[PDB]
Formats: structure tokens, sequence, C-alpha cells
């Protein structure tokens, strides 16, 4: 079942963040679960898990089109084994209704563009690339 | 110069922000200088001004993989009569030094595809849209 994280779980929020990046051959710093036990109990920001094998990682902004602040679903992930059984979607779900009840006016998911399995979701989800007619591009520098 | 908006600024920094939507033809929100006023007064967002002619809105949020914030580069617009100046880049410097007080971990921004001549901008200075030779794509909904 999907459940919001509390402190005490960000050891297995840690976890499962750790194999993402495993899969995706990106090492990752030391203190993900030290870091997420503080983002879980004092940050804008929220974790959803799947029992022990899937979760979604939403931040949530400040934005002056809003009263309510923008989403961002920074991580969403499901362990391979359990994929293409509805758990994305179950966890992507339970994302809409919980920044719903924070009144966000928008979520925004940024994807590699090789990723088209996640891209072909969430397009079956209600996200779009477009934006006034034109595609939109995350640019970033890490620092 | 370059200074951190205050609450006062909040009339000024709603103007620009109107006049780029209106320039591009994007909707406006009621309620900017109000909404402005509350987000300047808290400690996950502040506005640039190159004096009334000029702005960048940076967002912050949390993130497992930095002590500090990602920051995000929600608005960067220079008055048509001002740009081609250096003044975009004055910005985008004050940007850098003033999330390297939060420590931050990264900044992003988002950049339609069709703006070509803001795309050259940023990646003249030190942005970039590529991740494991992917680029990297912002997929929404507005709720
Ligand atoms: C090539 C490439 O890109 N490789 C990427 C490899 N790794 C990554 O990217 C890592 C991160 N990604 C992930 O961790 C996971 O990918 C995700 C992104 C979180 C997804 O999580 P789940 O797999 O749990 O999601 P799901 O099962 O809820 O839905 C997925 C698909 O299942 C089928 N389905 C489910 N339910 C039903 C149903 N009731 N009726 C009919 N069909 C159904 C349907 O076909 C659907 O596909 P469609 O997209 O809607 O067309
Ligand atoms: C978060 C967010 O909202 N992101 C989107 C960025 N916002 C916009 O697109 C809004 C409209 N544009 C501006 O607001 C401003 O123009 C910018 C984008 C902040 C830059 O400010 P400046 O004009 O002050 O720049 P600069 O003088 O420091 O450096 C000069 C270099 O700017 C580029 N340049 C000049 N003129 C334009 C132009 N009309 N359109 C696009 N690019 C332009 C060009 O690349 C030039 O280079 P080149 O010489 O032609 O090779
Ligand atoms: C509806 N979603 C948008 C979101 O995608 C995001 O839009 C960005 C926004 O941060 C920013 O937009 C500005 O630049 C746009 C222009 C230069 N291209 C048309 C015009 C609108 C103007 N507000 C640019 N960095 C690119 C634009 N796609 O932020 C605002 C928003 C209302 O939440």
């Amino acid at each position: 079942e999907i459940r919001v994280a509390e402190v005490a779980d960000a050891g297995v929020v840690a976890k499962l963040l750790r194999d993402f990046n495993t899969e995706f051959d990106t090492p990752v710093p030391e203190g993900l679960e030290e870091r997420f036990a503080q983002i879980i109990a004092h940050d804008d920001a929220f974790v959803l898990l799947a029992g022990d094998i899937g979760f979604a990682y939403v931040t949530l902004r400040p934005s002056p089109y809003y009263d309510g602040p923008v989403a961002m679903l920074d991580e969403l992930y499901v362990a391979p084994a359990h994929r293409n059984r509805g758990v994305g979607t179950a966890l992507l779900q339970r994302v809409f209704e919980e920044i719903r009840k924070h009144s966000a006016g928008e979520l925004q998911i940024n994807v590699d563009e090789v990723d088209t399995d996640a891209r072909r979701f969430y397009e079956r989800h209600g996200l779009t690339n477009i934006e006034q007619g034109s595609r939109m591009l995350l640019y970033i520098r890490e620092l």
C-alpha cells in the first residue's frame, strides 16, 4: 500500500535511492539517510513509500503563479522486479492526491530524453513536455 | 548595481514579470504583487533586481544529495531596451554568488527549446542540457 514516509523510514528511502543510482551507474554521496531524515522532518517535502519496493520524493516550492506551491517529483522509482504491475501508477496517483492537499498549482518532473519508458509513462498519466508549442528543456550546473 | 529585492520591491518585481509574460503572450495571474511580497519575505526564495529593468527569481528546495539546497532560476528577464549590454550576464553571475551563500549544490533552469538565443546565453555561462549523453526534458501538469 502507499504511505507517507516518517522520519524513521529514512533508511528504506535511502536504500531505494541507492538502488536507483546503482541501476544507472551513478555514484551517490555519503549521508543519504541522514539527509532524508532531516528533509522528511522539517522541510516542505515528502516521500511516499510503496512497501519497501518503490518511492516518490516530492518537493514543494513557492510560485508567484499560484497561492499554493509548485511541486516537483524529484525522484520516482520502483524496484525492477516490481515494475509493470501498477506500482508506479499508484505512486503517481498518490503524488497528485497529496499535492492537492497543499493546493499545488502544478507538478513538474525532469526526465532524460533517452528514458522513453518513463516518458511514455508520464505522457500516459497526464504530463506534457510541451508549453506554448515548444518542448521544455532542463539546464543545470553542478556546484 | 544588482541588489537582493526586499518586500518593498514587490511592486517592481510584479511589473517586470507582467511585462515578461505580456511580451511572450503567456498568462498573467492575479495578485502578483501580493504574492511576491509573501515570497520575498520567506527564506526559500529570493529575487535579484537590476535597477528596475531586469530581475532573476530563484527558489531553493531540499535534496538528499547535498547539505544545501537545489536552486532553480524560475524566471530571468531583462527589459527589451536593455538587452545585449551585459545585464543578464550580471544577473546570472549574482545568482551563482547568492546561491553559493546558501551552499546550493546545483542550479537548474527550465528553458523552452525554441528559445535559441536564451539557450546560447546559458550554455556560454556554464549550464548544460546534457546528462550521460542524453538531453534533459521537463514534463509538467497544470493543476
Ligand atoms: C528503455 C527505458 O526507458 N528503461 C528505463 C529503465 N529504468 C528507469 O527508467 C528507472 C526508473 N523507472 C521506474 O522505476 C519505473 O519505470 C517507473 C517509471 C516508476 C514505472 O513504475 P512501474 O513499472 O511500477 O509503473 P506501472 O506498473 O504503474 O506502469 C507502467 C506500465 O505497466 C503497464 N500497466 C500497469 N498497470 C496496468 C493496467 N492496470 N492495465 C494495463 N497495463 C498496465 C503499462 O504498460 C504501463 O506502461 P505505460 O507507460 O502506461 O505505457
Ligand atoms: C528562467 C527564465 O526565465 N529563462 C528564460 C530567459 N529569458 C528570456 O529569454 C526573456 C527575454 N530575454 C531576456 O530577458 C534577456 O535577453 C536574457 C536572455 C535574460 C539575457 O539578458 P541580456 O540581453 O542582458 O543578455 P547579455 O547582454 O548579458 O548577454 C547577451 C546574450 O543574451 C541573449 N539574448 C539577447 N537578447 C535576447 C532575446 N531578445 N531573447 C533571448 N535571448 C537574448 C543572447 O544569447 C545574447 O548573446 P549574443 O551576443 O547574441 O551571442
Ligand atoms: C505552466 N508551467 C510554467 C513552467 O513550465 C515554468 O515555465 C518556464 C518559466 O520558468 C520561464 O518562463 C519565462 O520565459 C518564457 C519565454 C522566455 N519563452 C516563451 C516566457 C514565460 C516567462 N515566464 C522560462 N524559464 C521557461 C518557461 N517554460 O515556470 C512557470 C510555470 C507557469 O510554472
